């Protein structure tokens, strides 16, 4: 009960974005600038409807360069994928979670089911585990 | 002669952002985080084709808020654009370029047929006046 690399997310639904600095809580692991990718099913989830089985949520994070007052994307670190599945991933509350090292399919880095990632989602049991909000 | 506003933008294909804070050369008026996004037609142009006329990019500009070292985006500020049209738009390189205040439709910036916006876009004549690259 792998999750599954989401291919093709780059095309999908831009949800929104995050930088984190040095000095922020979550500098390690999740410092840089994010962006959230949502595919179709996971928008109907996204938009206040439920969410069907096959929703997926992608977390693709850059590690930042500073260049005169901008700051510019570099390299990706690594992307992290939520995967939902009521039964299959009924453990860790319907959805699956992986990382996988700067977003290659063989550098899988979720070690424990994924309980460690659904430790801190689970503050979040009223949104059905997700943060990210639609914007406009 | 105008640039249609470019309904349905936020649904197109996430090509990359940039974060340019104050101090940098653009602070005013794109000080803030983009997004810059492509339609199918622009992506051909972007891939390494030629821009097919209806070619669309969108500079999607957000204010941000600085809160406890995480950049966190706020309200929309504008929206660039970039329709290409090699015959109505050939005083400007055959791209014509509006900005829409806070994104919206009827909130028209540009007052100089967009020669100005031109004038520092023709720096990229190379690339057919597109700064943004492609990235994975
Ligand atoms: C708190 C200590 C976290 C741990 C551990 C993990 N995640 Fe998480 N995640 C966290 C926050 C605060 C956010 C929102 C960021 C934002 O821009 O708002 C996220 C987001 C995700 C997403 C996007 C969907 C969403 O819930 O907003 C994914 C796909 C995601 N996270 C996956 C993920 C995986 C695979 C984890 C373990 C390897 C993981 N997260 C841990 C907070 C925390
Ligand atoms: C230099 C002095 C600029 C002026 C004046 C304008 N633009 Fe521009 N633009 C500039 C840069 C350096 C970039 C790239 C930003 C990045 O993330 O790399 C942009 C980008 C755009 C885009 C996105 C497509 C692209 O060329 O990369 C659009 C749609 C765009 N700009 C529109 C636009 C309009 C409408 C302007 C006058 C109101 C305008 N730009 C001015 C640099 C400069
Ligand atoms: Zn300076």
């Amino acid at each position: 009960t792998k999750v599954k690399y989401p291919d093709g997310f780059r095309s999908w639904y831009h949800v929104k974005s995050m930088v984190i600095q040095p000095g922020h809580p979550l500098e390690n692991p999740f410092g840089g600038i994010h962006h959230v990718y949502a595919n179709a099913e996971a928008i109907q989830g996204l938009r206040g409807g439920n969410y069907p089985d096959g929703a997926v949520l992608v977390f693709d994070l850059f590690d930042y360069q500073e260049d005169n007052h901008a700051l510019v994307e570099g390299k990706r670190k690594l992307i992290g994928v939520m995967e939902r599945d009521a039964k299959r991933f009924s453990a860790t509350g319907g959805w699956g979670y992986e990382g996988f090292g700067e977003g290659k399919p063989d550098k899988r880095l979720v070690t424990d089911g994924g309980q460690g990632c659904f430790g801190c989602h689970a503050a979040q049991k009223e949104s059905q585990y997700v943060f990210s909000r639609l914007r406009d």
